[PDB]
């Protein structure tokens, strides 16, 4: 057999960063204005260290966008970087390492005209420069400590009604590139809120060249979940 | 010491082929209309196989851009793309191998706003999601058979008077990212056209982030040179 087997390889960091790409010449930038404000937003496809791996990462005047992965080993309690909002892993370090992966997946859209969705993607070991199929074993997930904070205690912005109880739920699903398969997965069953890295079976989703996720909370108002609706990831498993 | 030196290394291709990147999941894609027609774009960020070096990769309705780079090893006298025009290397292989970059470098900017310059940069060995600045030991530079055979048999689109004589010459200048260095190197000196790998030192560029071209010719009209502004390199090394 010469079946192949490529695992996410994050890259080791000098220390605690949180990596959204470069920001001083990021692969693209725009500003958006409403009547509310002028925004300014940054972009760069984040590569994994194998070269297998890209993802999308949009950034902001705000920080990490709600449609975005990023990559980080930041367990110093005080990067500045989640003193507002803290993205990282419950679990405080990866599956098998210290860098995991932070997503946001509140389900807007990326890029100038607000038409591509934020996803991750395969690229062939061979080019980097192809993207290429593949069957996705499957990946591990955990809560944000920002998500799980909030299920647990009501710390986010709407305080108290935050809080789950057993009727509660909140659930990922997991698409293949073109959404024409997901599988869906708990992060928080009740009162039962996921606090280790939990692995999602995602062969039943075909051969594909990429992942899309979505968020369902349980708490929502008129708007959207109250929920925030960030998690992390880590040990995509592909195979050829 | 623990200096490190790191050469460009282009990914082995299957058979023949002109890389421009994932054509049917681009980066990026736009289109431009004028009262002369409508035309589309579209824009990958190449990277090598060791993943410290990327290109900027513009592709339309027309081929390969004129502001653009991408990687080949087509041989085979037929590809269909060069048909019409034949990027190649007059050397017809790389310096150590047979993958080489093509490079269109017209002086028109790429990007929806036309306000990006084309240009090749450099990344950290340790995080391929920052770019970081090298010294720059030098690269190897050749013909296309494109520019060559405008050169010595004025097979362009003008026709004759695209033939050196022994007053012309066909000068590359290549510039650091920022553009406040450069240095100059000839590809063609009177009637003698270069039909070898031919080294630039490129350490007077200092320590820098990327590298951006140009090409000036001698035969020119009020729009712009008749010599093809296509040629070939290989072999970037880079220090830090």
């Amino acid at each position: 057999d010469d079946t192949k087997t490529y695992i996410l390889s994050l890259p080791n960091y000098e220390t605690h960063t949180l990596d959204m790409g470069d920001q001083e010449n990021p692969d693209d930038s725009w500003s958006v204005s409403s009547e509310w404000g002028t925004t300014n937003y940054k972009y760069n496809l984040l590569t994994d260290a194998s070269g297998i791996f890209e993802f999308d990462c949009v950034s902001s005047t705000y920080g990490f966008y709600s449609d975005s992965f990023a990559f980080t080993n930041c367990t110093v309690e005080d990067c500045p970087d989640f003193a507002s909002y803290d993205y990282r892993a419950i679990t405080k370090k990866g599956v098998i390492n210290n860098t995991y992966v932070i997503v946001g997946a509140a389900g807007y859209k990326i890029g100038k005209n607000s038409d591509k969705e934020a996803a991750i993607r395969f690229r062939d070991h061979d080019n980097p420069n192809e993207l290429e199929d593949y069957r996705v074993k499957g990946l591990y997930v955990t809560n944000s400590v920002y998500a799980y904070s909030s299920m647990k205690e009501g710390t986010g912005y709407y305080g108290e009604e935050e809080i789950f109880g057993s009727n509660d739920s909140f659930k990922l699903t997991i698409y293949n590139y073109d959404k024409t398969m997901h599988v869906d997965c708990y992060l928080a069953e009740g009162t039962n809120l996921l606090d280790q890295w939990k692995w999602v079976d995602l062969t039943s989703l075909g051969e594909t060249k990429g992942l899309k996720f979505s968020l369902t909370s349980t708490k929502k108002n008129e708007y959207g979940p109250l929920t925030p609706t960030y998690f992390c990831l880590d040990g995509i498993t592909i195979e050829d």
